[PDB]
């Protein structure tokens, strides 16, 4: 599934990501825009061997089993493939253990670079949330 901007806003928001940690909603939206362009079934496979899932691109080396990432862990106990469902609960649960093991959201490449002290509260302006 393609979300929308404010479609996806309303579904973070009823899975409990805003301010959740302190991060505003518009920063996991800004998140989702730059690492998968909203599509739940985004992947991209990193040097490493390893892949990341999903409209927030969470990675199989620690988060999620694929079958194919030796020695990596499943932090989250959920098959990578969960994480590319139009449903997006797994990947909000997910990105909730990510975000609170002590980095924040510099876990996110995209997040850091892209979103990361720019006017993040402009990617949910004009939704009614
Ligand atoms: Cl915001
Ligand atoms: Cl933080």
């Amino acid at each position: 599934k393609v979300f929308g901007r404010c479609e996806l806003a309303a579904a973070m928001k009823r899975h409990g990501l805003d301010n959740y940690r302190g991060y505003s909603l518009g920063n996991w939206v800004c998140a989702a825009k730059f690492e998968s362009n909203f599509n739940t079934q985004a992947t991209n496979r990193n040097t490493d061997g390893s892949t990341d899932y999903g409209i927030l691109q969470i990675n199989s080396r620690w988060w999620c089993n694929d079958g194919r990432t030796p020695g990596s862990r499943n932090l989250c106990n959920i098959p990578c493939s969960a994480l590319l469902s139009s449903d997006i609960t797994a990947s909000v649960n997910c990105a909730k253990k990510i975000v609170s093991d002590g980095n924040g959201m510099n876990a996110w490449v995209a997040w850091r670079n892209r979103c990361k002290g720019t006017d993040v509260q402009a990617w949910i302006r004009g939704c009614r949330l």
